[PDB]
Parts: structure tokens; C-alpha cells; sequence
């Protein structure tokens, strides 16, 4: 049953709607928080924003990297002088089930293939109830980061599955995402040993450690890709996150920005803690008319199950070729200051993914890209037809948080400048 953030602090002059889509049978209760474009809701496209985890709430990006408002000690909203809906209506879903605000009594989602499945059921609902997003011929895109870089392709296939479809997808945006583990995975050491912008954060000794450990971790990936089994995929994960994620973590440098630190336990970004705060508060929780009792950012379990199901390590990068092959323009961008999902890593997977324009894309040339708004070089281009890879300069795990000007700049000009950079 839907309410209106209307009553809430958040974005005014707009026209924001929020609440829940119900899925009877499965007893699945989706939660979303929407916003009309700040410009003209009628022409301006629509956008599905996706956060990662797995098992983390999307309101997170909303009050923190690319929404209308943020949250300060005063647990009082704050206008974004660079929001994503500056020029488009946006949707903030809480997938999967039991994440942030959504829920169920008994379900699953112990994996990706299936999260998609609930997504398409909700998008199809939602588009019904707010058919003011379509008819008018409103470009629909989905976007996200990190883990959503597993979701995203898979969720996309899914939607493009139905010809039955109650709506159209026009493109996708994946930032600081984990997509082709097998290939991204070697980008660990280089990125942390003085080869990707910032300088070597680890003694040479730790660095060789990574190299020894690699060969064994990559074949584990390979087995998982070819078998897709629990028996290879799970250990592939642990083994790899081990040999590879860990050492960096020992330094205690934020995993999301090698520049800034965050030491073991406490926040790598504290302000978030404030965010989990404004959501639980009694007024806040009310307006939204969210049927849950306690809002947590990430749900341990889901994460565990994903991990315990082989997930993290399955070859979802395969869908990107079908997509590319079915003329679906795609944007892969990365803040070059994140370790978890390096632009080093994300470039190269893109640089070798397969699709018709394969030899072409590998032939294209890198080009410095200026931002629309600020008129300054802002990152680094590789463009080919409807496939583009953008290295975003001065970008950390959430590009829209570190350099918001630039994000919207990347954003809008992609959302609007014809699926090219």
C-alpha cells in the first residue's frame, strides 16, 4: 500500500512517490522510493538504481551518492546540488527480498538468476501502476554498482526475455562493478602495488604473495565458470578473496578508496552510520509507510547465502555478449580510486569481452573525455557503437559521491547525449 514521501523532508517541488509492490503468491513485498525528474517528467527517462552487497539497501545510494538528499548528524535531510534526477525520474528498489526495507516470511533469493526473477515481477507491477512512465515513450534504463555488476546483466536478460513485456529497456549503467571475476581478479595486485594511479600500498613481499596465490585462484575461477557448481565456486571465492582481498585489508586502507583510509571494523565511511539512523527514526519510517520493524543496511544472511551458493564466482559476464549482441547500448564506468572494483580490472574485462564489434572495440583508441558541466577532463574514453568504457578520474567506490559534478555530467550526457561518450 503506497504512501507519499510528500509528507517527508526530502525533494520538494518534484513529486515523489514511495511504498510497496506486493507479490501475493510468492508473498514477496518489494519496497521502492521514487522521484519525478526535476525537469519534465514526461520527456525525461526513467532509471532503476541498484546497489550491491549482496544484500545491501538501495536507499544507501540515495542518501549518499546520487540522490536528492543526504543525511548529517542532525539526521536532517540535505539538498543535492548534483542529484541524478536533475534530469530524469528515478527508482530506488530494495532488492533483494529482506533487504533494507523489503521483506517476506519465507523465501529464497540465495542467488542471482532468481533475484532478476523477482525484479521483473516488480518492474512489470510498478509500470502498471505508474503507466505515466511509459506511453509518453520514456527511455528506461537500469543502473548500479559493484555486485550489481552480477545482477545487472542477468536482470537485463531476464527482462528482455519477455516479449510479453509491459515496458522497454533502453540501456544499462554499471559502475565500480564485479562482473567478470575471472578476468578482473588479476587486477588486484597491480592495482594495489603502484600501478593504477595511487601508489603501492603494499610491501613487495605482500605483492609477490599475491602473484603466487594467483595461478591457483584463477583455475578455481575457471572451474567454477565451466561447471557452475557449488563445489568449485564456493572455494574459489574464499580462496581468492583470501589471497587477494585480504592483504590490502590488512593495511586498513578503505577498500573503496585507496587514498583515504579506514582501519579494521569501524567505518570506511562513517556518515553511513548516520544514514541507518534517519531510516529507523519514527517519523522517517512512518511517511514511507514501510511495513518493517528494523532497518538494517545489509542483511548478513542473504550475503552468506549468496556466498554459500557459488554466486560471486559465476560467469555473468556471458550475458553482456548477448546484450551487446542484441544491440543494447552499455556503459561500464569506474572511479579510478577504488580497490574493490578497480578501473584496471573493469577496463580489461571490457577490453576482452566478446560480442560482434569485438575486433573493432579492441581497435578503438582511448580518449580524454571532458565533462559536460565543469568543462574539465574528467576521465578516460574507449567508445564503440553502443559499448563504452569510461575510466572516471578522481573516482572512488561510488563515483557520484566523490565527484558529483562529473557523475551527472557522465550521467546525463549518456542518459541524453545518444549512448556515446
Amino acid at each position: 500500500k503506497i504512501k507519499d514521501p510528500k509528507i517527508l523532508g526530502i525533494d520538494p517541488n518534484v513529486t515523489q512517490y514511495t511504498g510497496y509492490l506486493d507479490v501475493e503468491d510468492e508473498d514477496k513485498h518489494f519496497f521502492f522510493w521514487t522521484f519525478e525528474s526535476r525537469n519534465d517528467p514526461a520527456k525525461d527517462p526513467v532509471i532503476l538504481w541498484l546497489n550491491g552487497g549482496p544484500g545491501c539497501s538501495s536507499l544507501t545510494g540515495l542518501f549518499f551518492a546520487l540522490g536528492p538528499s543526504s543525511i548529517g548528524p542532525d539526521l536532517k535531510p540535505i539538498g543535492n546540488p548534483y542529484s541524478w534526477n536533475s534530469n530524469a525520474t528515478v527508482i530506488f528498489l530494495d532488492q533483494p527480498v529482506n533487504v533494507g526495507f523489503s521483506y517476506s516470511g519465507s523465501s529464497g533469493v540465495s542467488n542471482t538468476v532468481a533475484a532478476g526473477k523477482d525484479v521483473y515481477n516488480f518492474l512489470e507491477l510498478f509500470f502498471d501502476q505508474f503507466p505515466e512512465y511509459v506511453n509518453k515513450g520514456q527511455d528506461f534504463h537500469i543502473a548500479g554498482a559493484s555486485y550489481a555488476g552480477h545482477y545487472i546483466p542477468v536482470f537485463a536478460s531476464e527482462i528482455l526475455s519477455h516479449k510479453d513485456r509491459n515496458f522497454n529497456l533502453t540501456s544499462v549503467l554499471i559502475g565500480n562493478g564485479l562482473t567478470d571475476p575471472l578476468t578482473q581478479y588479476n587486477y588486484y595486485e597491480p592495482m594495489a602495488c603502484g600501478e593504477g594511479g595511487e601508489p603501492s600500498v603494499l610491501p613487495s613481499e605482500e605483492c609477490s604473495a599475491m602473484e603466487d596465490s594467483l595461478e591457483r585462484c584463477l583455475g578455481l575461477i575457471e572451474s567454477c565458470y565451466d561447471s557452475q557448481s557449488v563445489w568449485s565456486c564456493v572455494p574459489a571465492t574464499i580462496y581468492c578473496n583470501n589471497a587477494q582481498l585480504a592483504p590490502y585489508q590488512r593495511t586498513g586502507r578503505n577498500v573503496y578508496d585507496i587514498r583515504k583510509d579506514c582501519e579494521g571494523g569501524n567505518l570506511c565511511y562513517p556518515t553511513l552510520q548516520d544514514i541507518d539512523d534517519y531510516l529507523n527514526q519514527d517519523y522517517v519510517k512512518e511517511a514511507v509507510g514501510a511495513e518493517v520493524d528494523h532497518y538494517e543496511s545489509c542483511n548478513f544472511d542473504i550475503n552468506r547465502n549468496f556466498l554459500f551458493a557459488g554466486d560471486w564466482m559465476k560467469p555473468y559476464h556471458t550475458a553482456v555478449t548477448d546484450l551487446l549482441n542484441q544491440d543494447l547500448p552499455i556503459l561500464v564506468y569506474a572511479g579510478d580510486k577504488d580497490f574493490i572494483c578497480n578501473w584496471l580490472g573493469n577496463k580489461a574485462w571490457t577490453d576482452v569481452l566478446p560480442w560482434k564489434y569485438d575486433e573493432e572495440f579492441a581497435s578503438q583508441k582511448v580518449r580524454n573525455w571532458t565533462a559536460s558541466i565543469t568543462d574539465e577532463v574528467a576521465g578516460e574514453v574507449k567508445s564503440y557503437k553502443h559499448f563504452t568504457y569510461l575510466r572516471v578520474f578522481n573516482g572512488g567506490h561510488m563515483v557520484p559521491f566523490d565527484v558529483p559534478e562529473n557523475a551527472l555530467s557522465m550521467v546525463n550526457e549518456w542518459i541524453h547525449g545518444g549512448f556515446s561518450l
